[PDB]
């Protein structure tokens, strides 16, 4: 059964717009979570999580990450649901809080999963880097989900999947 | 971080048994490890009996907010009990105990303890204003309808634990 832990509350960003997300647990290994939702350089808490790159939803692409979890292995990914969180002029980065049902929305209709390179800045070691792929609710991303996390996913307009690989190959 | 799943098993009243998970929202975890066992062996149990019950009137709620505070940081723990000899759902438990304003009382470990300091008691409690201030918006997902959830409060021994 899903454990459905707290593991990150903040803002998911796509470019100008950012939407108030909670994410919590599903299946694989928190510290997987909790070692890349982070600033890379210091290992800091991050308010932020940034979409930079698309990944389309066709089957070849959906095969490639189900085979990433499978080599990653047990200790090299986390799975996390996505639901709703709680909702200057020198700012570099500037964005209209929106919520998450507009990201999601866009996703389904885009039928693309979004792209988040971790830890936040990157690192120069291909194997202490990781990503996140978020997809929209969807025939792939609702094999994630069991009957205590659907009640979590109040509808499939309202809801992120959360696939975090880590490193390059089999991880230990 | 809070809402990580706790226990897993079967809540037991009378000759009905409620299938829930219990997740994280306050206080110790150790608390409830500790006490969420059968006594005699410290082994996990899989069934926690409700065997007693407390009304939902204003004194006996601000006793309850008192022994949680007289406790200690490591002498209560809080969990939002979800849906997870007939098995029936939870939501039907959550119904009885609105319908008997009160709470369902379980006495722990399983089979008790000779030592206070090795005890506690499990206050569960249906949704009302009272539990509901247990519930911050993130675990206010969780408990989804005010029909499909319990509020478990576990306070172990008597007076502040140290």
């Amino acid at each position: 059964s899903p454990k459905l832990c707290l593991a990150w509350q903040g803002m998911l960003l796509l470019k100008n717009s950012n939407f108030p997300s909670n994410m919590h647990l599903l299946q694989g290994d928190l510290q997987v979570a909790s070692s890349l939702l982070v600033e890379g350089s210091t290992g800091g808490k991050v308010a932020q999580l940034k979409i930079t790159q698309r990944l389309r939803l066709d089957q070849p692409k959906l095969d490639e990450v189900t085979r990433r979890i499978k080599v990653a292995g047990p200790n090299g990914y986390a799975i996390l649901l996505a639901v709703p969180g709680s909702s200057a002029a020198s700012d570099t980065a500037t964005s209209t809080q929106r919520p998450l049902r507009n990201l999601v929305s866009y996703l389904k209709q885009k039928q693309a999963a979004g792209v988040i390179s971790l830890p936040v800045g990157g690192n120069k070691d291909k194997e202490n880097t990781g990503v996140l792929h978020a997809f929209p609710p969807c025939e792939f991303s609702q094999q994630f989900l069991d009957s205590p996390a659907k009640a979590l996913a109040k509808s499939e307009e309202d809801y992120l999947v959360m696939i975090i690989v880590r490193g390059f190959g089999f991880q230990i």
